[PDB]
């Protein structure tokens, strides 16, 4: 038997889960990595068969677990009527008093931090490996992640140093939004990558927010720009728009506009998901770098 510990207190687990509820965006990756088939999903975005993207779907087969979504919040009666025997909710946003009403149909693992949405990638995935009884495989297929991006780096030794950002597919009120440095940049960092430092005086949590006549400058800073954009008039838009169409990345053709695979594969960060990113993204920046 395993004892879980979270934000909520503890959770005991007392065999492997047969029947298992992912409650929360991401969890479904990191239960089928170590072959855990949901009975039921929740949708996050991108209108996915089952909820599953496409590196996560092969692992899915024929399984066709129920649906959630969070739009009204976390439908609790459906959960129930699914009589599970584990429920993961790291990333559904649960607080104090939704989590007693999920213990009260099965024990429940919520998160373990101040972050009721989207904690680290890494303690998701090693708090639903244990949960599991994956534990170990769990903790090898993390070191596998890290093994893919180190070897990119070994691949090109020229990027190191060279400055990039991140940035959301779309303008938020005509501004830029940047991914701050932090966990979710990691994975650039370890192709050698830097994170260019124009973005931080703008800083709001986890993400800056540029203001318009601020978008060129700091656009400029990077030498390239990956913008997570999940279809083609996501592209068109940020092009079109006047502070980043006369930015230098335009001129000199800096910018990677992901597929919407690779933006999804970014937003999970999974140990599934990462690998998609690991292979995808690095020809990309190495037409614009090289
Ligand atoms: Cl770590
Ligand atoms: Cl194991
Ligand atoms: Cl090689």
């Amino acid at each position: 038997a395993v004892t879980i510990t979270h934000l909520f207190g503890q959770t005991v687990i007392k065999e492997p889960p047969k029947r298992v509820v992912s409650a929360g965006y991401t969890e479904q990756d990191d239960l089928l990595a170590v072959d855990v088939v949901p009975i039921a999903v929740t949708d996050w975005f991108g209108d996915q068969p089952f909820a599953v993207w496409p590196w996560a779907a092969p692992k899915l087969g024929g399984a066709r677990p129920a649906v959630l979504n969070l739009d009204n919040g976390i439908q609790i009666d459906r959960i129930a009527a699914l009589k599970p025997d584990l429920i993961v909710a790291i990333n559904a946003g649960v607080d104090a008093d939704t989590y007693q009403q999920l213990s009260a149909i099965a024990p429940t693992v919520a998160q373990s931090g101040g972050d009721a949405f989207f904690e680290p990638w890494k303690d998701q995935a090693r708090s639903i490996g244990q949960a599991v009884f994956a534990a170990d495989r769990m903790r090898s297929l993390i070191e596998a992640v890290d093994q893919k991006f180190a070897a990119v780096a070994q691949r090109h030794p020229r990027w190191r140093g060279k400055k990039a950002l991140l940035l959301q597919g779309r303008l938020w009120q005509g501004n830029v939004v940047a991914t701050l440095a932090g966990w979710r940049t990691d994975f650039l960092n370890d192709m050698g990558l830097v994170i260019a430092d124009s973005i931080k005086p703008f800083a709001v949590d986890q993400r800056g927010v540029i203001p318009r006549d601020h978008i060129k400058a700091v656009l400029d800073a990077a030498d390239v720009l990956i913008w997570m954009t999940e279809s083609p008039e996501d592209e068109k838009a940020l092009l079109a728009d006047p502070e980043i169409a006369a930015s230098q990345a335009t001129a000199q053709r800096r910018h990677i506009f992901t597929s919407k695979e690779q933006a999804g594969a970014i937003a999970f960060s999974s140990v599934l998901s990462y690998p998609v990113v690991a292979e995808q993204l690095p020809p990309q920046i190495s037409q614009i770098l090289g």
